[PDB]
C-alpha cells in the first residue's frame, strides 16, 4: 500500500553525531561560557542556577563518578521532587554513560522496591524527604552501595552530598572545562531507565539514541521550539517521568530557561506564568481540567504565553478548547506518547492545528493503524491499532524480553493497544474510550457513568464497565469487577445496586464477571477490548 503509512518529514536539525552526555556536554559547555545564563529556576524559593554552576557540577559528578568505578555496566537511581540539583547525576551520569533510573518520589516503599528491584542501581542519589525510604529499600538491595544526598551542601546524617562526594574523588588540578565526556555506543548504552498497565511498573530501557533524536525534535520549529534567546519554559510535570525528563534534556540543548515548580497552586503557578515572562507551560492531564475551571487567568499579564502542552498525554477536545480558551490562544499543543517511545511521536505542529486531531507523526518516524484482526495497514480514516516505528522506540523491558516481544514486532512496529486513525492530511486522532458509548436497543450509556457507581459502592475496588453485544438488543451493559479485599458481594447484589441507581435504560442486563484486576492499556487507561474479551468467554 505504501500511501497507508505516515511518515514523519524530514527534520529541521539534522541527527547529529556522539552519544546523548556528548550532545549535552557541547551544548551546554558554550552556554557555560556566558555567565548569567540560566538553567533552572526554582519558583518556589525563587534561586537561579546558570549553565556554568550546571555544566561545572555535573562534569565534576561525571569525573567522580568516573573515578568512583563507575561505568557502562552500572546504574544509578536519581530519587527525588523536582528540584535544582535534580539534574546535576543525571547529566553526570550520561556524560559517562551510567544509564539513570529516575524513581518516582511519591512510590511507597513497595513501588520504590519493585522499581530498584529492576534498574539495579549500584549508586542512589537521594533528596533529603526520600532518604528514610531508600534506606528501607537499601536493606533489601545488597547492590546498592553508596546512598547519596543531592539537595544539601555538607553531609547529611552520615551521607554525603553530592558536593562533599565530589570532592572525595575528583584527581587533584581537576578542570571542568578540560573534561571530555566518554564515547560510545550510542545504541547499545542505555541513557534512561524509566518506569511504566495491568501487572507491576516495568524498566524501559532507552538507548542514547533515542535521546539523540528527542535533541533534534526539541528545536525544531515546527515540532519543538524555536532556540530564541530569553525563552523561558514553566515546568509543573515530573523530571523522573519522560514527559519531564525528555523535555528538560531538550530545553538544556536549546539553552532555555527552566522555570520549575514541585507543588501546584494556582496563584503561584499564574505568577510564575506573568513574572518569568514564560512562553510554555507544560501541564499533567487532569491539570489542565483544573485550568478550564480557573477564573484568576485574567489578573496576569501572560502576554508571552504562547505554548501549553500535554507532552505524550491525549486530550478530549473539550478539555483543549477550554484551557486555550481560558488563556486566549488558539489552542493547546499535544501529542500522543509512550515511556516506551521515549516521548511524544504524534506531536501538534506548529500552525497546522486540527480541532479534535492528536498531531502528526514526528521526524524520524512512522505510524500506521492495523485491524485488530488481520494486522493488516488500513486506509485513510479507518480505525485500527495504531503502530508506530522509529528510533526512539525502546530497546526494550529490562530483564522482560517476553514483554517486549508481545509490543514490539518483528519488523520493529510497537503495537499501542490503542486505536486510532488518520485523515486526509495525516492528523492523527485518538479514539477516546470515554466517549465510546454502549447502545441498547438505541438508547446511548456512558461506561464511564456506570464505572462511576460502581466504583461508588463499599465493596467494588476497581470496576470495568463495557458493551457486552446482544443481538436481540444492540448491547447489554455489563462489567467486570475487583471486589475490595476481604468483603463478598454477588453478581445479583451489583446489578441490583446499579438497577437502584440508574434509568431503566442503563441498567446492568450484561451482568457481572469477577475478576481480580480489570485490564488497562499502556495509555492508562481501560481496555474495553479485553473487557469485553472476558465479559464473551464467561458467558457461555
Amino acid at each position: 500500500d505504501a500511501k497507508n503509512i505516515k511518515k514523519g518529514p524530514a527534520p529541521f536539525y539534522p541527527l547529529e553525531d556522539g552519544t546523548a552526555g556528548e550532545q549535552l556536554h557541547k551544548a551546554m559547555k558554550r552556554y557555560a561560557l556566558v555567565p548569567g545564563t540560566i538553567a533552572f529556576t526554582d519558583a518556589h524559593i525563587e534561586v537561579n542556577i546558570t549553565y556554568a554552576e550546571y555544566f561545572e557540577m555535573s562534569v565534576r559528578l561525571a569525573e567522580a563518578m568516573k573515578r568512583y568505578g563507575l561505568n557502562t555496566n552500572h546504574r544509578i537511581v536519581v530519587c527525588s521532587e523536582n528540584s535544582l540539583q535534580f539534574f546535576m547525576p543525571v547529566l553526570g551520569a550520561l556524560f559517562i554513560g551510567v544509564a539513570v533510573a529516575p524513581a518516582n518520589d511519591i512510590y511507597n516503599e513497595r513501588e520504590l522496591l519493585n522499581s530498584m528491584n529492576i534498574s539495579q542501581p549500584t549508586v542512589v542519589f537521594v533528596s533529603k524527604k526520600g532518604l528514610q525510604k531508600i534506606l528501607n529499600v537499601q536493606k533489601k538491595l545488597p547492590i546498592i552501595q553508596k546512598i547519596i544526598i543531592m539537595d544539601s551542601k555538607t553531609d547529611y546524617q552520615g551521607f554525603q552530598s553530592m558536593y562533599t562526594f565530589v570532592t572525595s574523588h575528583l584527581p587533584p588540578g581537576f578542570n571542568e572545562y578540560d573534561f571530555v565526556p566518554e564515547s560510545f555506543d550510542r545504541d547499545k548504552t542505555i541513557a534512561l531507565i524509566m518506569n511504566s498497565s495491568t501487572g507491576l511498573p516495568k524498566g524501559v530501557a532507552l538507548p542514547h539514541r533515542t535521546a539523540c533524536v528527542r535533541f533534534s525534535h526539541a528545536r525544531d520549529p515546527i515540532f519543538g521550539n524555536q532556540i530564541i534567546p530569553d525563552t523561558a519554559i514553566l515546568s509543573v510535570v515530573p523530571f523522573h517521568h519522560g514527559f519531564g525528563m525528555f523535555t528538560t534534556l531538550g530545553y538544556l540543548i536549546c539553552g532555555f530557561r527552566v522555570v520549575l515548580m514541585y507543588r501546584f497552586e494556582e496563584e503561584l503557578f499564574l505568577r510564575s506564568l506573568q513574572d518569568y515572562k514564560i512562553q510554555s507551560a507544560l501541564l499533567v492531564p487532569t491539570l489542565f481540567s483544573f485550568f478550564a475551571k480557573s477564573t484568576l487567568i485574567d489578573k496576569y499579564d501572560l502576554s508571552n504565553l504562547h505554548e501549553i502542552a500535554s507532552g505524550g498525554a491525549p486530550l478530549s477536545k473539550e478539555v483543549g478548547e477550554a484551557v486555550a480558551k481560558r488563556f486566549h490562544l488558539p489552542g493547546i499543543r499535544q501529542g500522543y506518547g509512550l515511556t516506551e517511545t521515549t516521548s511524544a511521536i504524534l506531536i501538534t505542529p506548529e500552525g497546522d492545528d486540527k480541532p479534535g486531531a492528536v498531531g502528526k507523526v514526528v521526524p524520524f518516524f512512522e505510524a500506521k493503524v492495523v485491524d485488530l484482526d488481520t494486522g493488516k495497514t488500513l486506509g485513510v480514516n479507518q480505525r485500527g491499532e495504531l503502530c508506530v516505528r522509529g528510533p526512539m522506540i525502546m530497546s526494550g523491558y529490562v530483564n522482560n524480553p517476553e514483554a517486549t516481544n508481545a509490543l514490539i514486532d518483528k519488523d520493529g512496529w510497537l503495537h499501542s493497544g490503542d486505536i486510532a486513525y488518520w485523515d486526509e492530511d495525516e492528523h492523527f486522532f485518538i479514539v477516546d474510550r470515554l466517549k465510546s458509548l454502549i447502545k441498547y436497543k438505541g438508547y446511548q450509556v456512558a461506561p464511564a457513568e456506570l464505572e462511576s457507581i460502581l466504583l461508588q459502592h463499599p465493596n467494588i475496588f476497581d470496576a470495568g464497565v463495557a458493551g457486552l453485544p446482544d443481538d436481540d438488543a444492540g448491547e447489554l451493559p455489563a462489567a467486570v469487577v475487583v471486589l475490595e479485599h476481604g468483603k463478598t458481594m454477588t453478581e445479583k447484589e451489583i446489578v441490583d445496586y446499579v438497577a437502584s441507581q440508574v434509568t431503566t435504560a442503563k441498567k446492568l442486563r450484561g451482568g457481572v464477571v469477577f475478576v481480580d484486576e480489570v485490564p488497562k492499556g499502556l495509555t492508562g487507561k481501560l481496555d474495553a477490548r479485553k473487557i469485553r474479551e472476558i465479559l464473551i468467554k464467561a458467558k457461555k
